[PDB]
């Protein structure tokens, strides 16, 4: 088929997880300024009709709040190309850029007040990703691991609101508490004889692996790709995602690519 992906209400349409059975394909370009005289570059999504026609859906970019500079999702171009603090998402990093997680735009835990801690309003987090650090001998290809709230019986997202620091998403994974979440890895690229080099095969193309070029999966199935990411110019790159993922999660995790400790080549 076809299937003319329905996008109306912006927000709306970047929490709504993808259907099982259709993949929505789009496209992140890489600002309008860029590397200049500071300013951080401003990436944006936009659906890939199969018509040739595009839909703006979000629009990211890093900002320096009080010391740290976290990524501040958008579907308000406008707003944010100043200094809008209007969002849907945040991305916030740990120093080593190693660690992500992406937030909606509830209320922060820490600074909640005694009448909303009650449980609700409370800022949820749609994913994680953790970018394996280096051991010492082990020789293969680097992990790239994306926790993600699990689903319930009708196939929605299983709101996670932390209440404290053993309810993140990295904390439930990293404590093994497999109930509410879902634990999803990059697919393990191969080495290629011919390319010298460990590659990755996007719909049939022999793609060499990198930050800048990688699939997530489920590890209990590899060949179902729930989000593949490549680069197919400077500052062009097409992420195509599948359920259980929306397209807030999935630039997210896109995002924290660019933001990576990798990624300086």
């Amino acid at each position: 088929g076809s299937v003319d992906i329905e996008v109306q209400d912006l927000e709306e349409f970047a929490l709504r997880p993808a259907p099982q059975g259709i993949t929505i394909k789009c496209r992140i370009t890489r600002d309008k300024k860029g590397m200049d005289r500071g300013m951080f570059p401003t990436y944006f999504l936009h659906l890939d009709r199969e018509d040739g026609k595009k839909v703006f859906l979000l629009a990211g970019r890093k900002r320096k709040k009080s010391k740290t500079s976290n990524y501040l999702i958008s579907v308000d171009p406008t707003d944010l190309s100043r200094g809008g603090d209007s969002y849907i998402g945040k991305l916030r990093s740990n120093l080593m850029g190693t660690k992500f997680t992406v937030y909606d735009n509830g209320v922060n835990p820490q600074k909640a007040s005694s009448s909303t801690l009650e449980s609700g309003t409370l800022r949820q987090e749609l994913a994680a990703v953790c970018y394996e650090t280096n051991v010492l001998g082990f020789k293969g290809p680097r992990k790239m691991s994306v926790i993600v709230p699990g689903m319930n019986m009708v196939h929605e997202r299983v709101c996670i609101r932390p209440r404290n620091e053993h309810e993140t998403l990295l904390a439930r994974w990293q404590n093994k508490n497999t109930e509410s979440i879902i634990e999803l890895q990059n697919k393990t690229p191969v080495w290629n004889d011919d390319t010298q080099s460990y590659v990755l095969n996007f719909h049939g193309r022999v793609t060499q692996a990198s930050v800048k070029n990688f699939q997530i999966i489920h590890g209990n199935d590899p060949d179902y790709i729930v989000m593949q990411f490549g680069r197919v110019a400077e500052d062009v790159f097409t992420m195509d995602y599948n359920y259980p993922l929306c397209a807030l999660q999935a630039f997210a995790i896109a995002l924290s690519s660019f933001d990576s400790k990798l990624a300086c080549e």
